[PDB]
């Protein structure tokens, strides 16, 4: 029973675990995709502003 | 009898577990998932202040 215990764990742990850390990426993505489409917007703007 | 006691206490023991420490793993997920989405949102909502 404790054996079947830590299949269980190990298999739900591991799916569960893979997409999160999965979700850091694309959560490190958002991050420097935010910092880059800032500047980027900021200049088409700011020269469709003149 | 307490056999099958043991048999069904690791069963529904294991299933259990390994759902509730997965969602352990869905937890910390939105943990540092809210904390990046709250400086990349941050960022783009800065970024279109201005």
């Amino acid at each position: 029973a404790m054996s079947m215990a830590v299949e269980s764990t190990g298999n739900a742990k591991a799916e569960a675990e893979s997409r999160a850390e999965a979700a850091r990426i694309e959560g490190e993505g958002s991050v420097l995709q935010a910092k880059l489409k800032a500047q980027a917007l900021a200049i088409e703007t700011e020269a469709e502003l003149e």
